[PDB]
């Protein structure tokens, strides 16, 4: 096939292969529980990344949905990844300012339908419909970030100064990066169609790349990630 994303495709494999497995040689040399605890969650998100950016790069995870009288390529590929790596990064957060159970339960639950109507969006045939789904989405991934930023910022000052300034840096980190895939997908193939797939690839690639590897590089090298 040999589409024009596919180079971008193969930074992003590469590049979360190799994150993977420094955290996993690094994570299986801790003895710390808790600190093994954090390694597992946080190795496992760019794993995840990798297979999925892997699926795509040997011609998966894409499908055409029409609309707009075009039929457009759409990578769904992509919502199998941020099913289960949204809510991990999630729990990596929540165990950090020892948020509770319902807290959790509710950020999980969350990001379960912002990737949900995120897809069915993307999926969607009636043109103006895909923007209502995308609406929703982005509903929910305010109030993900509104817990992130009121909620939990508030538990971590019941935290010592380096596990709270870590999260305020993970927080921040998350909140500049998350706020910015809702933008990306309304501008790009997946909407209005002005961002060609090609540099839309791009920009998720530094998005996820950033958001996974770049979260676990500062996480991991952290004192806070111990019991
Ligand atoms: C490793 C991947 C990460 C941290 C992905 C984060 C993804 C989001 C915050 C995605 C958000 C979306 C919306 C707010 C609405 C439209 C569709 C999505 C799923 C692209």
């Amino acid at each position: 096939t040999g589409r024009p994303e596919w180079i971008w495709l193969a930074l992003g494999t590469a590049l979360m292969g190799l994150g993977t497995l420094y955290f996993l040689v690094k994570g299986m040399g801790v003895s710390d529980p808790d600190a093994k605890k954090f390694y597992a969650i946080t190795t496992l998100v760019p794993a995840i990344a990798f297979t999925m950016y892997l699926s795509m790069l040997l011609g998966y995870g894409l499908t055409m949905v029409p609309f707009g009288g075009e039929q457009n390529p759409i990578y769904w590929a992509r919502y199998a990844d941020w099913l289960f790596t949204t809510p991990l990064l999630l729990l990596d957060l929540a165990l950090l300012v020892d948020a509770d159970q319902g807290t959790i339960l509710a950020l999980v639950g969350a990001a379960g339908i912002m990737i949900g109507t995120g897809l069915v969006g993307a999926l969607t045939k009636v043109y103006s419909y895909r923007f209502v789904w995308w609406a929703i989405s982005t509903a929910a991934m305010l109030y993900i970030l509104y817990v992130l930023f009121f909620g939990f910022t508030s538990k971590a000052e019941s935290m010592r100064p380096e596990v709270a300034s870590t999260f305020k840096v993970l927080r921040n980190v998350t909140v500049v990066l998350w706020s910015a895939y809702p933008v990306v997908w309304l501008i790009g193939s997946e909407g209005a169609g002005i961002v060609p797939l090609n540099i839309e690839t791009l920009l998720f690639m530094v998005l996820d790349v950033s958001a996974k590897v770049g979260f676990g590089l500062i996480l991991l090298r952290s004192r806070a990630i111990f019991g």
